[PDB]
């Protein structure tokens, strides 16, 4: 669980701060914060703690990973971000993509996810099929987030709140529509729509519904719906862990 973060060079650090700034401008301009978060999440979410494979190590650069069914459309984000790597080539893709996720959350008014640089680009994309299945239930969530990634139940519910940004695209996952009425605003609305039941014009996956059906997940969703501050804190925490799965372990 413990971390021993590398001190990157002053050149590297400067590249990071300059990247963050370009990312803010880009993401706000193009209104692509949700897709950037999905990029960061899918880059990180392949981690498997038993084998020490996968995780946020730049492999989404490889068109092979971009070809996984779970990752349909991330090739747009990868292309979108390439001019940032071109201006700051010292940065690793792994850092670049995780930073873009952190910036995505910030630009939409979300909490400040700390960021520690130094991730190295690994050569080997992990095996496809580790990211969650939207049709499966609470026990699948714990398989992917817990047994694989190594995150907690609280993490599962908080991270699901990321669907407060963006929407499904038929051509990408086969689902359609947003979870909230403000897909460019990072807030706790996702839990409130969930707890409100299905309604016209808003998407809920079965993976979302599994939060209202489990004794641990449901109180957490209730708590996040009532108290955006506690949602922000727990999301900040989980997103930080997610972004550093397998990285700089002590
Ligand atoms: C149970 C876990 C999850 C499932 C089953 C799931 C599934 C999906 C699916 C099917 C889409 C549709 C993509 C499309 O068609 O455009 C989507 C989009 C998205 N996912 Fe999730 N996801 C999960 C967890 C997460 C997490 C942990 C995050 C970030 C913290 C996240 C952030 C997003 C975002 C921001 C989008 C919107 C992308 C856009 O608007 O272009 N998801 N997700
Ligand atoms: O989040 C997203 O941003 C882009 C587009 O909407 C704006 O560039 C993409 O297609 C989304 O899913
Ligand atoms: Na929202």
């Amino acid at each position: 669980m413990a971390k021993s973060y590398p001190t990157v060079s002053a050149e590297y650090q400067d590249a990071v701060e300059k990247a963050r700034r370009k990312l803010r401008a880009l993401i706000a301009e193009k209104s692509c914060a949700p897709l950037m978060l999905r990029l960061a999440w899918h880059s990180a979410g392949t981690f498997d703690v038993s084998s020490k494979t996968g995780g946020p190590f730049g492999t989404m650069k490889n068109p092979a990973e971009q070809a996984h069914g779970a990752n349909a459309g991330l090739d747009i984000a990868v292309r979108m971000l390439e001019p940032v790597k071109e201006e700051f080539p010292i940065l690793s893709y792994a850092d670049l993509y995780q930073l873009a996720g952190v910036v995505a959350v910030e630009v939409t008014g979300g909490p400040e996810v700390p960021f520690h640089p130094g991730r190295e680009d690994k050569p080997q994309p992990p095996p496809e099929g580790r990211l969650p299945d939207a049709t499966k239930g609470s026990d699948h969530l714990r398989q992917v987030f817990g047994k694989q990634m190594g995150l907690s139940d609280q993490d599962i519910v908080a991270l699901s709140g990321g669907h407060t940004l963006g929407r499904a695209h038929k051509e990408r996952s086969g689902f359609e529509g947003p979870w909230t009425r403000n897909p460019l605003v990072f807030d706790n609305s996702y839990f409130k729509e969930l707890l409100s039941g299905d309604k016209e014009g808003l998407l809920q996956l079965p993976s979302d519904k599994a939060l209202l059906s489990d004794p641990v997940f449901r109180p957490l969703a209730e708590k996040y719906a009532a108290d955006e501050d506690a949602f922000f804190d727990d999301y900040k925490e989980a997103h930080l862990k997610l972004s550093e799965l397998g990285f700089a372990d002590a």
